[PDB]
């Protein structure tokens, strides 16, 4: 912590702002809209099975999200739905890219305290859209405490080996501070790195993990 | 002269790498012939143009911009008339830019091959986009062993150039950049005050730039090659 780590990054989604509740807020007014076709629960299988089939190709983020929208919609209507509704669908997915940025508990105050030490390197580590990411960080007003946003294709170790190499550190040197252990926790932990959790509202301890309530607990930890 | 002070050469992909134009004017050709009853080629394009401009700042550059475009174009020229098996044949178009086949331009293996081998430099792709989409691009490509590095940009403007040599830890002296845009991969690497080599992509046979002291104009990739040695 004290001369091994010289890299934090920083989820972003659910860790710097809330995400997730306006996400879920846009697929229950989509299954909303699908209603003739199935349950909200079907409606929201039935698209899930559509991001994976497009995963390697479209990816994540919120234009990823859209279009495995549509193409869900198209194919559970059996291509007859309205074009009105294709629409909707389109805006709602609009709506994401501009969702306003709600900061979470500490993270501003957090963020000025760790740069004003000078002590480390300040990153976003996200997946999704490059420009939306960019963008959410600009309206965050963030922006001046990070160093700057690494954009991931996934966070699976390969990726995080990317990102390392990048910031031309070793896995010791990195400090990941996210609210998914899947995502931002487990990966780094198994090629070397630190976590600290944060979660957003299964998992195991370890020697290299601390798990904190909000974000601005993380200061002790350094100290 | 230059071929001592250069530590990065990031290369542009689309149109420098491989064919990438072609492909988008084809899928564009097919939208059009996809929305005929709502007005010539020439106005669904323009239509298409303006959509992609009015959503820039939200949605960007690449395919699924491109795709989300093409959609709500459709929906609007159409005034809500379009059909759904319609929709669906748009969306198919551009994912159909997703799984383009990679055909590589004139020298570029072998460029790539040999810079690589010398051991000298970080080669990296400097290109606008979907970040997805580039990396698979340049899997399919054949070229991922030569590159240490994909850098995807918001946009080609210096300030996105600038963060480019803020990641690789280098100063704008030490990139030289290779590109067959002159306004998006050459001039803004030049009045940062690094180093461009412009390769102009002919493939499209068009119905037909400036001598800047740090900048070298070549007909084919592997003429890279002898300015370096
Ligand atoms: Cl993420
Ligand atoms: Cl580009
Ligand atoms: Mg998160
Ligand atoms: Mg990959
Ligand atoms: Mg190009
Ligand atoms: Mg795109």
């Amino acid at each position: 912590m004290k001369e091994l780590i010289k890299v934090i990054a920083f989820d972003a989604d659910d860790t710097l702002w809330s995400n997730e509740p306006f996400f879920q807020e846009v697929e229950k007014q989509y299954t909303d809209l699908l209603k003739p076709y199935g349950t909200s629960k079907e409606i929201s299988a039935a698209l899930f099975q559509t991001e994976m089939n497009n995963l390697q190709i479209l990816g994540y983020g919120a234009k990823a999200f859209t279009i495995s929208m549509v193409e869900t919609a198209l194919q559970i209507s059996n291509g007859k739905i309205a074009a009105d509704i294709i629409r909707q669908i389109v805006d709602l997915g609009k709506s994401l890219l501009k969702m306003p940025i709600e900061l979470l508990p500490g993270v501003k105050e957090t963020l000025k305290t760790l740069k004003e030490t000078g002590k480390y390197k300040l990153v976003v580590a996200t997946k999704g859209d490059l420009l939306d990411q960019e963008n959410k960080l600009e309206r965050s007003g963030l922006s001046p405490y990070f160093d700057h946003i690494e954009v991931m294709s996934d966070k699976t170790e390969k990726e995080y080996l990317r990102l390392l190499s990048i910031l031309q550190i070793a896995p010791s040197e990195l400090l990941m501070v996210g609210n998914s252990f899947k995502s931002d926790i487990q990966p780094v932990l198994s090629l070397g790195g630190y976590g600290v959790h944060i979660p957003f509202e299964e998992t195991f301890a370890h020697e290299r993990l601390k798990q904190v309530k909000r974000l601005d607990d993380l200061l002790s930890l350094l100290g």
